[PDB]
């Protein structure tokens, strides 16, 4: 097994055996709140829902539930496997549930793998879960067991194989046809395999507008033709064209799109010669897709490419389908999930794709929304709704859609999406300038936790790193350490470069006067961290990130020293604390030992600035002891700061001095101080001094369970940033990450000038 | 209906359900995407392919019970349905996460019929990793049980009555083993042996009883031969030889009467007519059957222990199926035996036979209160016991060491900490004659305090002296409608007839230091003023203040008058109550920047709060180096640390460290294993008053621990300033925390 095998089966070995638990939606522990929960005071809920059966739905979380069903005998690629052993599957797929959208799951693996006894057990579960998934189970009984289920029961019912990927490819398939002008009358599909998703993309394809004699279903054995004698199934033989195609060859002749759902190896170029006018190819079975997308716009350069991978564009996931057909069916109460919701759910994935703070370009290479989009949700699970309001069996029928998109936005905060949507930018940022990753300088290049993270983001295809150090030494680090992706990497000695007299002579023109010469700049050159900032600065590399192996000030001074700071800035830190529905933004915690007001009004400024990156308005506050005391110290230093901010940026709202609680507590300022000009609590924290900051930062990633992801260097001219020595593989990873981001804004605010 | 609101709250509240499902694991980023989902999450099945049993390994079976019923039985309530019954399971769910630490689905079969029922309890075998099934009907429930036991391995477990024969049983051996009779040759009596009560005979006669030594009386009549009214195939497992029918005759008060169901029967006459030493069970119905009153005054030499929480000797569940339960659980047993069912019994009689105190064992004290921390701590590693000799656990058995370090990691202070102060209040108050400590509030017209004041006096915590004018502080009382505080002292600073007195005083207290008599007596009439004076002259043991002013106002008085003991320093402390230990801030209120001495002082003080606490304190001098000695902060938290090691040489503390080096002991193994701190630091030492304060506001704020503070330390007697920005139940801990110190200051007192 690899690094990435022992680290998933890790995964669910370290801590709590699994991954899921059970706690309280709010804080039980005084003697009262027990009687409220355990003395007879929790029976007048159940007398409420006597008088009223449905209304349980705002009496419990049932309308907040679902159920995740399987029997174990299609989980993945393991075929039968048993209930025993499909349990992790479905703890994944909640978490998935969870973070994708925000509804609880309950994962049930039952042993019934006979259908009867599935059937008579699945129904009995009905008046205390709010909505069933089922999957991984194999065919042909899911088929049976789904249809016998949808009619036996009053709830909604959805299978993430028969009703699944399909609504992805559906709109998938829109976009393209859109793209190449052909209508839904006249075309070819020929979905390769006789799996549940083959013949769930027929269906749904059929009732989308598609004809079923111009489709054609193609499995191993070979195309279902007239009177077939082989592959007695009725849903084979339900999708039966009266042909004489059963030659795989030559049963693609005029094909208008692939929709190739078979096993890898199925498509070869000769076999792409194959193909109508502008194809389409869809890939399958992974991690092996049916054809490397590089070999599809060699061959046909003409042909549209769509992969189940997440390196190559145009990825069909079934994470974009399920998560929020289930809010939206749970939100409006509907009583069950028809094929109406699902059409709803593929036109408005092909209307996003068609159509934080930024969005794709529409062409050949978008043509269905990618899953770490957040927007999704907000531009489906509405729709699904809006079906709601015309197809019917839905009760509640909220008749607004603000307060819907609201509610929406509250299950979707900084702590789930925040990072998903800086990589998802990070990646559009890559792709509209041609498809290149920025270039990153590690000055440590014989760090265990540095190349841990730089395994993680290559594959993730964050960054470009360039290690600094003996490439020997660095090679056998590497091998040792057993990481078969980073053999291919970039490695630069510091006094081997052809550019390293040129930097030498650069660095001695900087300090010529500030103590540092020949000689001493040589020997500075020598050392990786001055190197790196060299490199930095002189263009060689977009950004860079050390730090991790030393102490904070004898690696940030090099990038002072070299980079320096821009026309009235200040070097600051900064980190984002990602709380439930806000991130706050702490400045700052590394640099300034006890900024005057000016100081602290220029951080205020940068960190506003950096704020205002990500579309949030800022809202800054000068912490301090004293709540508006403006006495001598401290409180005096934060309330001129506070006024020289707010002179220089007057459209803000700043305040100063406070608390912390008072800053970032609305209703206690809004209680205590109603003269205050802050007004809905503060996203921006501005500390009187080091220790204060630090120390609080610090405390707050290790005792709070919040998420916090920094310190960020900010004020100097160029991207660098600096680690914290007590780092871990997945802060190093955030790090870079947001180190790519502003590598790539700097490189593009640079070359538009 | 606000006790009802408060639950549609709980189901609307931002939050549309009492129960929430969250992920231990993170989920944020696309490699832990990859690690949960496909194709990452194939890695463990494949794993789990070779042996089945690593589930408990894998997922979550191991700590996964259900509570099934099919709403034919709920609470207090007949039959109602599986759909209207789900608030009733979520509750006792959460029961299960707070007293056991055991993560607990919510599952109603909707099938009133037997065989449905049995057949998906029976194939969600691998689903669950043991179950939990309550409020069923009976006698269906023993079939059901019978089925599900011999249908598959996981231990199925009837809540109801196999917890009453726990509970009953516990609160009966030991009191017949105290009264001069045996528990297996004198003829006892009791009242029922069907449903939960057919349970309660069972582990009755397991426990010394039998069916022919025993002669048995039913709650309904008697089930001897021949009367064959109210009779069914699982009710005959009792017969006895009293061969009347009336409850006069059939029952003749030999030994004991525990009764379980029907209305209040026991009358005044038939408890004169009963043998020697009544022993009542009288939990039956939800409403009590007879009140612990009547009978007690019906037989003054009675021994009554009530099954209701409005008495005294409590009966309740919660001693019975989370601690067993967690113990059948840990050792992955399978299904349920009675030999662990005795176990738990004597582990519970144990524990009630045998902080500062604990109640006498006697008509008072014959099982433990049913929240107590010892009651799960003492009854699980005993049901481990049994599962173990038993030979039902497929799993191997440790040492059972780490069982109990386990089990009480549990139960961390963010769960146990605030009722365990709580606790040692009252055992505190009880030892002194149950006499409570005076606290005296200067702001006796603040609608934070009284309010927080109406739950303080409800709990019988504190005794409130509230100062002010004697009619404005009863207006505002009217006003917001708090009834209890109907009955408390009002002073009036300027009215007291101590207050020459206390003038007198303070005058001679600060003479020389630009106090006369006039001024004196114009500060006096200040309530903070008056109050530390009260405190300070013994007239009342406690006092909180600041609810409404800023700190420095209303500390100022209470540093001026109450003053600091010798080598003492005014300090503030703070509590952030962690799910596994509890960390210790200081200090956050008053010095605006500690010298090394200071420093040593401050971090003394809170090793020798914590000792008190009843844990070994770790010291850590907060910095924003990490053993750098450069000049400056680093270099004054440097010499503290070695200050304050050479005051007290047997605590460990550790120089100069970042908050996340200090709390951390895997970054201070990893990277610093020269240090002499080991396992992380409980209390925390700050540079300066603005890092403290900030760091303690923020982790209050929006951190998800609970900081509780705070306490001024370093004062000669109570004294307490809460945070401006208070709330309501901050006040209440506060002042809970206030007059434990109160009482201990007094106690010091008291000797020498
Ligand atoms: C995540 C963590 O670990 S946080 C740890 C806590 N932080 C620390 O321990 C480090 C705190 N900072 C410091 O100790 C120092 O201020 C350092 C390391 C930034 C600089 O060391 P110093 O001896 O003060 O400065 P140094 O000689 O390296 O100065 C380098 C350059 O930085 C510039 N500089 C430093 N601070 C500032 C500032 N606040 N504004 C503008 N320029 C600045 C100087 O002008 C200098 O430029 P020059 O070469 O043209 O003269
Ligand atoms: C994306 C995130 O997460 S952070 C988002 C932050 N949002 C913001 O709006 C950031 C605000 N702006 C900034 O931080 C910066 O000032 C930026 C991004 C505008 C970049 O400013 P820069 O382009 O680095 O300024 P710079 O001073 O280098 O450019 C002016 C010229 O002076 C030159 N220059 C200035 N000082 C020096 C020096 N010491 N040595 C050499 N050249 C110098 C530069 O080479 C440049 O010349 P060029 O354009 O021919 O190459
Ligand atoms: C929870 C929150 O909101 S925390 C808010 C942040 N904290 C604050 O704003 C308050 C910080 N503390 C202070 O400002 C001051 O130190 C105060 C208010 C406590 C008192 O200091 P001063 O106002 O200078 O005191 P003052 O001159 O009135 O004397 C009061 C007494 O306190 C004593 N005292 C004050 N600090 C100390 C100390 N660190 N050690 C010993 N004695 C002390 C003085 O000796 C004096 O006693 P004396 O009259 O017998 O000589
Ligand atoms: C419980 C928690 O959570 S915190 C745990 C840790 N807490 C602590 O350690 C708090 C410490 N608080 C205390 O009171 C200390 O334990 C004590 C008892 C040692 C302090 O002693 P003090 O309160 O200073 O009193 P002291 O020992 O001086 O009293 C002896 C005599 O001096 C007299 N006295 C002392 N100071 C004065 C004064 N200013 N004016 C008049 N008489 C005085 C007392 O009246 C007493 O006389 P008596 O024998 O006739 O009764
Ligand atoms: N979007 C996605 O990435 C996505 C979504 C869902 C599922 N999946 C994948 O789908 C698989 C499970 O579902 P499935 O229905 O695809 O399983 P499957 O039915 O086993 O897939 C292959 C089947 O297609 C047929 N087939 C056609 N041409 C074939 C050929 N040349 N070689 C072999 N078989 C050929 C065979 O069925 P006959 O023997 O009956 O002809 C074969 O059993 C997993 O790998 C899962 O990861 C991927
Ligand atoms: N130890 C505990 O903590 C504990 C235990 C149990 C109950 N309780 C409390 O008691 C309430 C629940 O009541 P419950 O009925 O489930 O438990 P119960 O009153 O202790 O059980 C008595 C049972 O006997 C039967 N019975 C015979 N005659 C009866 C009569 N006249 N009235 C009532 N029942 C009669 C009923 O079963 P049939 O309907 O099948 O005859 C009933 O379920 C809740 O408030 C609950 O908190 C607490």
């Amino acid at each position: 097994t690899t690094n990435f095998d022992q680290e998933a089966l890790l995964y669910h070995q370290q801590g709590k055996p699994g991954k899921i638990e059970v706690i309280s939606s709010k804080p039980c522990a005084t003697e009262k709140d027990l009687s409220l929960a355990y003395s007879p005071g929790v029976a007048a809920p159940c007398k409420a829902i006597a008088k009223d059966p449905a209304k349980v739905y705002d009496y419990t979380a049932k309308g907040n539930l679902v159920a995740v069903i399987s029997n174990g005998t299609a989980v993945l690629g393991l075929g039968n496997i048993g209930p025993a052993a499909g349990k992790p599957v479905m703890e994944g797929k909640g978490i998935l549930f969870k973070q994708f959208a925000g509804i609880d799951v309950f994962d049930i693996e039952v042993a019934a793998t006979d259908v009867d006894t599935f059937c008579n057990a699945v129904r009995v579960l009905e008046p205390t879960f709010g909505g069933i998934n089922l999957e991984d189970i194999k065919a042909p009984e899911c088929f049976e067991i789904e249809e016998r289920l949808k009619k036996e029961m009053n709830i909604p019912v959805f299978h993430d194989d028969q009703h699944g990927t399909a609504i992805v490819s559906g709109a998938a398939l829109l976009n393209a046809c859109s793209i190449t002008n052909r209508k839904m009358e006249d075309m070819r599909i020929v979905v390769n395999g006789a799996g549940a998703s083959a013949n769930s993309c027929a269906k749904i394809f059929i009732a989308l507008g598609a004809r079923r004699e111009n489709i054609i279903m193609c499995d191993s054995q070979g195309v279902i033709y007239k009177g077939r004698t082989a592959g007695m199934n009725k849903y084979k033989e339900y999708f039966a064209s009266e042909t004489e195609a059963r030659t795989l060859t030559e049963a693609l002749r005029g094909a208008d799109v692939f929709v190739g759902l078979s096993v890898a190896g199925a498509l070869t170029p000769e076999m792409l010669k194959d193909m109508a006018k502008d194809p389409i190819i869809f890939a399958m079975a992974n991690p092996e897709p049916e054809i490397t997308p590089d070999k599809a716009r060699a061959a046909r350069p003409d042909a549209i490419i769509a992969t189940g991978r997440s390196d190559y564009p145009n990825q069909v996931n079934n994470v974009l389908g399920f998560p929020s057909i289930f809010r939206g069916a749970l939100d409006t109460r509907s009583t069950q999930i028809n094929e109406e919701m699902k059409l709803a759910a593929v036109h408005a994935l092909a209307k996003l794709a068609r159509m934080g703070g930024k969005s794709f370009k529409f062409g050949r290479d978008y043509l269905i929304p990618k899953p770490f989009d957040t927007r999704v949700l907000l531009w489906v699970a509405p729709e699904v709704a809006k079906a709601a309001m015309k197809s019917g069996v839905a009760t509640r029928a909220i008749e607004d859609w603000d307060q819907y998109r609201e509610s929406l936005e509250a299950q979707q905060g900084p702590s789930k999406v925040f990072i998903r949507s800086a990589i998802n930018r990070v990646h559009q940022n890559s792709e509209a300038n041609g498809g290149e990753l920025p270039r990153i300088v590690f000055p440590e290049g014989t760090s265990t936790k540095v190349l841990k993270a730089l395994a993680t983001l290559v594959e993730e295809r964050i960054c470009q790193p360039i290690l600094l150090g003996y490439p020997e030494r660095v090679k056998e680090k590497i091998k040792a350490l057993d990481i078969p992706l980073l053999n291919d990497v970039q490695i630069v000695h510091p006094s081997s470069h052809p550019k390293y007299f040129s930097f030498v002579e650069k660095l001695y023109s900087l300090r010529q006067r500030k103590g540092i010469n020949l000689g001493e700049a040589e020997r500075l050159m020598a050392d990786p961290n001055y190197f790196a900032a060299m490199m930095v600065n002189m263009g060689e590399a977009d950004g860079m990130v050390s730090g991790s192996s030393i102490n904070y000030a004898d690696a940030v001074r090099p990038i002072l020293q070299t980079i320096g700071t821009y026309k009235e800035g200040i070097p600051a830190g900064l980190n984002f604390v990602l709380l439930e529905d806000k991130f706050l933004v702490l400045a700052d915690t590394t640099v300034n030992f006890n900024p005057s007001a000016e100081q602290c009004a220029q951080i205020a400024l940068q960190a506003a600035k950096i704020v205002e990156y990500f579309g949030i308005e800022p809202r800054v506050a000068m912490l301090s002891y004293s709540n508006f005391s403006g006495a001598e110290g401290t409180p005096r230093k934060m309330k001129k700061a506070a006024e020289i901010a707010r002179t220089l940026r007057p459209d803000l709202m700043i305040e100063g001095d406070m608390q912390a609680d008072t800053a970032v507590n609305p209703e206690i300022m809004e209680r205590l101080f109603p003269f205050s000009g802050l007004k809905g609590g503060a996203n921006v924290l501005v500390f009187p001094n080091l220790e204060s900051s630090n120390i609080a930062y610090k405390l707050i990633q290790q005792i709070g369970k919040a998420e916090v992801i920094g310190p960020f260097l900010t004020g100097v001219r160029r991207s660098a940033n600096v680690l914290q020595r007590t780092t871990t593989v997945d802060g190093i990873v955030n790090s870079v990450v947001f180190t790519a981001l502003e590598a790539q804004f700097i490189k593009d605010a640079l070359k538009a000038r």
